[PDB]
């Protein structure tokens, strides 16, 4: 899912 990438996106900062 394209949403999965966003999950990690917030983990960045």
């Amino acid at each position: 899912g394209l949403s999965l990438l966003l999950s990690l996106g917030l983990k960045l900062l």
